[PDB]
């Protein structure tokens, strides 16, 4: 009857409609895990207002908002159905969405999980590769909510950059897209793995993300038996500060100018369609930039989205995590060597200290 | 029987003695693949004489020179013994050392190989993870030698995740973890340390950080995530931006946050050299660490004479022989933002080989 085990699927989220953009921006400018601003309570509303039209326009260019919730729901639905057969002692399982900056907010889902009187809660990040500004920020909200005692037992699947069925899904979607290039151009295709960039100040303090993203790439390339040559590059840089690159836009253009005009783009750090793929790569870079460069064929591997094999990966991850009795990865128990955020430490002990 | 198959083992090198330091710096400062300077031919000799005392001093702190040649030779000898047995149809195998900036120079080795009348030459880099500034520079020199062959050439240009490479590192990590007090073992944090790159190199498209990241992952899987870790970067010089957390700052930041038990792992080199014996062992493990409040800092032993490592070497060459590959798929892609006209010529040198 009643749900026994909740799986909290964590993601940043993105505005479902144009009307949701302002509040999405506002919550995010108010997050000190993400940025510290002078007179932040004053500037955040002000910044959210000045950015709103530009960002609304981007979502307009993709049909009016983000498909993130729909994909997350469908993936969660499939995960639960599998998990009830695979793990009948922890069943009935139930998935909750906890988005960081849009509705169902992390705090709302945790509230609902508590109401449902679950025996067990699992914090399951949907970022395979761990960043403190991504998964860490999501785990920080969970600790903060209880600080602002659980009545359920908590653990986290805080990273999974090389899960073997994640890797197969990526390899499968790549091979699928390679087949859409003209046959004569197939061997000539260069693969650009593309992940949201980070500011160097984040990279330089110890963030796990670039090294983990690199690991996902190697695994996909082994599985593909190095059929095409590749580079891992980074997108979504903003402002004048240095970020990790090489930049995805610059690389497409760089490569084109060097005679490599057939390019396959691979969103390697996300599991669903969102602004980064549908607007940034598909419109901003594939349509505009690439036309101006004389590109012959640019394409983008399909996001994992509703791949039934990705649901199987999710369930396998949850099932394995339940059998292992782990509370968090070994990696979580180590903070960035130059972490200056007092909460990271509290969030880690929140998980390592759980009864059970 | 005359040698049939030569394996050219490519490394930057390092000065064997104190007297070798000046010419080591001079060749580095003359190399435009590495560095473009105003009035370079005037300044290179001048920078080389200015840096010589300080760099000699570092080698004097480690006994008077680099052991690179000795380890490269032992590794070479072991590889060749295995290869004559493993692959008789390509036998007599012979190894050559081609250092980029010290004797046997790349150009001297190639001249000896040609003179020995070998049927084939394999350019075998000793950097598992490819950088255009390490392996790439080595392959550029081979191309440029002939531009300034009587054997069929090919390259083993990268091998960042060879299964027996990975085992050697895992083996050496585990043996080093045994040397901590038992009660401190689970608390040990592992810092994987690789020579850094300027951001201008990284941002250009350099393949090295992602390959170095791949090696770290494989070793950590083999170790079943027994300890927590970070990949950090050493050997930054000058005021420009360079990649990734610095190794020295990470040791210090970690001590300050209660993580005082640290295993350092040289993940991007296969032998002892200035980076391990001086920078890690003396500059950080002795001086900085005293200054910090460290309880235990250790460094995993370099692969050096591990007989499993010469087995990796032989296995790599044997599979390369059986596969008939001229170079990796990766080498056929130059950096998206490469502004060096040779890289493309060096690639075609290899992709275009007869055979
Ligand atoms: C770089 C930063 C990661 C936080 C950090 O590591 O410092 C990320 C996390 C969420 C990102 C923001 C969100 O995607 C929302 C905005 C999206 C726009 O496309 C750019 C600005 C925008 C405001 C982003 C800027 C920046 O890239 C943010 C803030
Ligand atoms: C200095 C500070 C960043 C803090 C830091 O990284 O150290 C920056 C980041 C965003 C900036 C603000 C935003 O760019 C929005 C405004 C833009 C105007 O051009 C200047 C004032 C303005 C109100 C900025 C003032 C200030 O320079 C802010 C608040
Ligand atoms: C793009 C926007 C400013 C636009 C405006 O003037 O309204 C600014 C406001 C706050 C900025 C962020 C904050 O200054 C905090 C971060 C500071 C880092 O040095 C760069 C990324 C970083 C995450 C910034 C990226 C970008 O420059 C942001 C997102
Ligand atoms: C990585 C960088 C080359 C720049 C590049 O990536 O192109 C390397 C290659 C060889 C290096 C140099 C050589 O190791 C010799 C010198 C050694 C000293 O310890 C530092 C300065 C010194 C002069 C080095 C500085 C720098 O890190 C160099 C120049
Ligand atoms: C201009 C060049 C950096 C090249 C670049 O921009 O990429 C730098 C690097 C090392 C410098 C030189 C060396 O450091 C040695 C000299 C040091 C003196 O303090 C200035 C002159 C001096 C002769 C330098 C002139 C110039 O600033 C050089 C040649
Ligand atoms: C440290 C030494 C300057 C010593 C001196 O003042 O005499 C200089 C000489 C040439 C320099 C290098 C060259 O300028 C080329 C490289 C340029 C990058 O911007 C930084 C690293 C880079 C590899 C430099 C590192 C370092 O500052 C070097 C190696
Ligand atoms: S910023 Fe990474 S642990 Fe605090
Ligand atoms: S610099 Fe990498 S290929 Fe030229």
């Amino acid at each position: 009857r009643k749900p026994k085990t909740g799986i909290l699927m964590l993601n940043m989220g993105g505005p479902e409609t144009l009307g949701d953009v302002h509040d999405f921006l506002l919550r995010l400018f108010l997050d000190r895990d993400l940025m510290t601003l002078p007179i932040q309570n004053k500037l955040a509303p002000f910044i959210a207002k000045r950015l709103t039209p530009k960002i609304q326009e981007q979502y307009r260019r993709i049909g009016g908002g983000s498909p993130i919730k729909i994909w997350t729901s469908k993936q969660g639905e499939g995960m639960v159905k599998l998990l009830d057969e695979l793990s009948p002692n922890t069943a009935p399982h139930k998935y909750y969405i906890g988005f960081r900056y849009v509705h169902p907010l992390t705090e709302e889902a945790i509230e609902e999980m508590e109401r449902d009187g679950l025996e067990r809660a699992i914090a399951f990040t949907q970022y395979p590769q761990y960043s403190c500004s991504t998964t860490g920020s999501s785990l920080n909200a969970i600790y903060r909510y209880y600080n602002q005692k659980p009545t359920m037992k908590w653990s986290t699947i805080d990273r999974w950059p090389t899960h073997h069925l994640l890797i197969q899904c990526f390899a499968d979607h790549i091979l699928k897209e390679l087949d859409h290039f003209p046959l004569e151009k197939r061997s000539e295709v260069v693969i650009l793995f593309s992940a949201h960039s980070l500011p160097m100040s984040v990279v330089n303090r110890g963030d796990p993300y670039p090294q983990e993203v690199s690991a996902t790439v190697q695994k996909v390339m082994e599985r593909l038996e190095y059929c095409n040559p590749y580079r891992l590059v980074w997108q979504s840089k903003v402002g004048p500060m240095p970020w990790l690159g090489p930049q995805t836009d610059e690389s497409i253009k760089g490569l084109c100018e060097r005679g490599r005009k057939n390019i396959l783009l691979v969103p390697i750090a996300a599991t669903s369609d969102h602004i980064e793929t549908l607007y940034e790569l598909d419109i901003e870079y594939s349509q505009v930039l690439a036309k101006e460069c004389g590109v012959e064929n640019i394409r983008r591997a399909e996001s994992l989205n509703g791949n039934p094999l990705f649901s199987k990966a999710l369930a396998d991850l949850v099932h394995s995590h339940i059998q292992s009795n782990e509370l968090c990865s070994k990696q979580l128990t180590l903070s960035c060597p130059l972490c200056v955020n007092p909460v990271c430490r509290e969030t880690k002990s929140f998980f390592t200290s759980q009864q059970l």
